[PDB]
């Protein structure tokens, strides 16, 4: 109990720029000469109800070498640093969609984190109660070897549940932590899990409707989606001339501002390849849908929608369906749900939407480096990574779960996010120390 978490940060802040690098080396210098003072306590003693000046400095370490060696170069990149000049920013949470799931995603949050923990078991619970499968051993397998834990993921009835239980306890994470959205998004799937929390549905309800949802698309053929860099005006006329040109259909899928997705079946969509190479236009395939396809599947999805409860929304978040703010009779309507499985997610336009106070910070929920470059381009062509937080690695970095989404809170506070050091405290027992 007065043992702590495996990373530690240190907080730092101060009224001007030299005060804050006097600060830091002051610090630096007395861990130094006391090797042996307790990190976590200093951690704690940084941070619990301590004044937030505007110029901000933070580091993720694992030992107090680690600090020492980063607090004596204070302006060094394994550092953090800004100059708030926002002090209360908006704090948008963006909702990854599918694809970027993966066996044992958020584990050591999974094995250190309560709060994570009690959400994600509150969802493996619901899941077992009305499957009947056991959806912690596909996600964190203890029986399984990885091996068969990957394969089983692959099937949508597995990884929709799974990834929208895994998005819901990092945001539940997050607000347990003080750190909570003035507005939401999602990229497609990911508006099932910004309306969960948003409490149109309970989350029972979500997590049958993702079942649902996974379960009917499951009897689909995989089929293809394609990158065309060109606007959505321009897509509408080439999909238009395609489809009375070639006995096909294409479906505008996703909008992402100068960028468009469209998807089909394999057939179509090597016509629509074709058509493009007439045309000596970019283009490549990004399949991981939204489309023609699902035409089959959705008088039964609407069926099952209208056996659950809908509620308006508490928290407003973007519509993908119309690309601005949901209202309260879209999210309450079943029909609209139907609508959003088979229309063109507006992403571009939600976050236009929200880019319109450009101090707003944006934090990614679920894993998705191409979703996290796509939005720091949308946001501000060179800049945009001032404003995105992340908060999962992808699958393939080899990095802590702990430490990669700490490195990002210590991003989120120095440009001015809030912690509630209270809760980060909740299940420890510590002390505050002297420092300089």
């Amino acid at each position: 109990t007065s043992n702590s978490r495996p990373y530690q940060m240190l907080m730092i802040s101060a009224k001007s720029k030299d005060a804050l690098d006097r600060m830091t080396l002051n610090l630096g210098n007395h861990l130094e000469q006391n090797p042996h003072v307790n990190l976590a306590d200093a951690s704690y003693t940084l941070q619990i109800g301590r004044k937030e000046f505007k110029h901000r400095r933070a580091l993720v370490c694992s030992s107090t070498q680690e600090g020492i060696e980063q607090l004596n170069q204070p302006d060094g990149r394994r550092v953090q640093y800004a100059n708030v000049k926002e002090e209360h920013p908006k704090i948008h949470f963006l909702f990854s969609g599918n694809g970027s799931q993966y066996v044992n995603m958020g584990l050591e949050l999974y094995e250190q984190e309560a709060i994570f923990r009690e959400a994600m078991d509150e969802c493996f619970a619901i899941l077992q109660s009305f499957t009947n499968v056991n959806m912690k051993e596909v996600l964190y397998p203890t029986t399984f070897s990885i091996n068969e834990a990957t394969e089983k993921l692959k099937r949508m009835e597995f990884s929709q549940p799974i990834l929208f239980a895994f998005e819901y306890a990092v945001a539940k994470l997050l607000m347990g932590w003080g750190i909570k959205p003035e507005a939401m998004i999602g990229y497609s799937f990911g508006e099932y899990v910004a309306a969960c929390l948003a409490e149109v549905f309970t989350l029972e309800d979500a997590l049958k409707l993702v079942v649902k949802r996974g379960q009917l698309m499951s009897s689909l053929p995989a089929g293809v989606m394609l990158s065309v860099p060109l606007p959505e005006e321009e897509l509408i006329h080439l999909i238009n001339s395609f489809e009375k040109e070639y006995q096909h259909t294409i479906s505008l899928a996703v909008v992402n501002g100068p960028a468009c997705i469209v998807s089909g079946t394999e057939e179509a969509i090597v016509d629509f390849e074709n058509e493009l190479k007439k045309q000596r236009l970019m283009c490549m395939r990004v399949t991981i849908a939204h489309s023609h396809e699902l035409d089959s599947i959705l008088d039964e999805y609407a069926s099952y929608v209208s056996t659950l409860t809908l509620r308006e929304p508490k928290i407003p978040y973007l519509s993908n369906l119309t690309g601005t703010w949901i209202r309260p009779e879209e999210a309450t309507n079943p029909v609209y749900w139907v609508k959003h499985m088979r229309g063109t997610v507006r992403f571009s336009d939600g976050i236009q939407e929200l880019n319109r106070d450009n101090t707003s910070l944006f934090i990614e929920i679920g894993p998705g480096n191409d979703l996290s470059r796509l939005t720091s381009r949308l946001l501000d062509y060179e800049n945009g990574n001032e404003r995105i937080f992340n908060t999962v690695r992808s699958v393939q970095q080899d990095v802590s779960d702990m430490y990669f989404l700490f490195s990002h809170i210590t991003r989120m506070w120095v440009t001015g996010i809030s912690v509630d050091w209270e809760q980060f405290y909740k299940d420890e027992k510590r002390r505050r120390i002297p420092l300089p």
